[PDB]
């Protein structure tokens, strides 16, 4: 039991543009709270946790600040992180950042990584903006998010916590095997993903396939624990994915979330397991051969 | 259109007793089913004209009986003038022994065969599985790495089957780096033919078997053809799970018995084409300065 982490995965359900951020944090707080009486050491929240997912709507490239936080903790988010430390649970929340850097503003969505003692371990920007720059008409849904954010600039980085090696990835990070191969290459042996994924209305059982088949992958080829936690339900009338996971390194689903509203899915993951395939079959340092895998860094196309 | 029919030719066990006249026979028995259910590719598993033979102890310089002299030889020679014959292409594994710069060379290799006939690609497997030395802790022995050296092919891409067509061998499938640098080259379909043991749980090997190929895939949009060599071979249990992949990562096909057995399915190419577009787009999405770890690096730091 000495490495063996109980870690929360705290599904949301729906936020809309209605709601209060005081509204959203005390929901947060409820979810915080399931966790203890429950024993988790670690709670994992979605992405964009403090707001609806506004990369959905039109608005000028700075005309959505008011959904961005002002600090890390603000007035709003402290409640959040004195009842963290308080019943000694460390968390990972999503949020969009706005942060002042060299003058200018930038604006990254970012999870950041809080230890049982209420202290900042790490924070990771998102790398891989998903959606399009500017305005489409014929499509159905938008998804903006490459207009309100812009790419991170801290890369897949992986920490001492929670008695192991924890790294942070945000949503369609999760499709590329390059998010987790770059950390497995840190010995991670736990990733921690908050999602928010669109659903088209009118399949279904595609995408929630698509979205366990990654992570399940991405755990097993890298012998790590992934937990995935989404903010689901319908959004202003956008269905958000549900379906959060808690993946071992073996690749089996060991908790699964059953709605599309504020759920809690646990699982005690024994960080040892992630030893295993790192002995022999997944040992990097044996069988890789880095000579010819130059084109995944050399080229960014096809060719 | 660009529609091709694979058949999996999913293979039983081959023992050291069996002569390599039988073998081929089977391959040509395999070959003529796909002909009858239109199949215009047969993908054949690794090492597929000869026993399993990493599974024995011996110096480096033995187990060349169970190698092939040319490709094709007096013994393959037939299993070319049939599928030439009746218009159809292959992909066959064998253990390869040729003289390149100098000294002998062995390889473990894959040749890909169009339907008339042609040569068109070869490749030489990378990531070779199992331990150099005796160990008698195992209950059976793997010994690739004394019998075979790295392949100085590396992942190819070829233009084949009015499409794109790469190989891989046996455990390359369960590296994400062997479907993407492929993915890279616009690769459209995947060729893998594998060996692997299996140790008396057996579900979860399966299980570990399809999440990677299934998962390479989707994450490239791709299909990925899987044939195994399956059966009880002198006491040892290969797997078996043949299975035929479409770029959503579903499987459309899939062998029921661990003996001679073929999988067939209806391939359209250009169903690649719906990822590449958008959601898998490599041009717009992927960020290599992020990914320098995966060429610098060989184990963890």
């Amino acid at each position: 039991m000495t490495r063996r982490i109980r870690i929360g995965g705290a599904q949301m359900g729906a936020i809309s543009r209605s709601d209060s951020k005081k509204e959203i944090v005390d929901r947060l707080i409820a979810l915080l709270r399931q966790a203890s009486e429950k024993g988790c050491e670690l709670v994992v929240f979605p992405e964009l946790a403090l707001s609806t997912f506004f990369p959905r709507w039109y608005a000028e490239r700075d005309g959505m600040d008011g959904y961005f936080e002002d600090g890390m903790p603000n007035a709003a988010t402290l409640p959040l992180f004195e009842e963290a430390r308080r019943l000694g649970i460390g968390f990972s929340l999503g949020y969009a950042e706005l942060v002042q850097e060299d003058g200018r503003v930038r604006r990254f969505n970012t999870t950041v990584l809080v230890e049982r003692n209420g202290e900042i371990v790490g924070k990771y920007r998102k790398i891989h903006l998903p959606g399009h720059a500017e305005y489409e008409p014929e499509r159905s849904h938008q998804h903006l998010e490459k207009r309100y954010f812009e790419v991170g600039n801290t890369g897949f980085q992986v920490w001492d916590a929670f008695g192991g090696r924890v790294g942070m990835a945000i949503c369609n990070d999760r499709r590329w095997v390059e998010t987790y191969r770059v950390m497995g290459l840190q010995n991670v042996e736990l990733i921690l993903i908050g999602y928010n994924t669109p659903v088209n209305d009118s399949s279904e059982t595609l995408g929630m396939f698509h979205n366990h088949l990654t992570m399940q992958a991405g755990a097993y080829q890298n012998s790590t624990w992934v937990v995935g936690v989404a903010k689901a339900g319908v959004e202003d009338g956008h269905r958000l994915m549900g379906g959060s996971v808690i993946v071992a390194p073996t690749g089996e689903i060991v908790a699964q979330a059953m709605t599309e509203g504020d759920e809690l899915i646990v699982a005690d993951c024994d960080l040892d397991r992630c030893r295993y395939y790192k002995s022999h079959i997944f040992n990097f340092a044996a069988h890789r051969r880095p000579e010819f895998y130059q084109r995944i860094t050399s080229q960014t196309g096809v060719e």
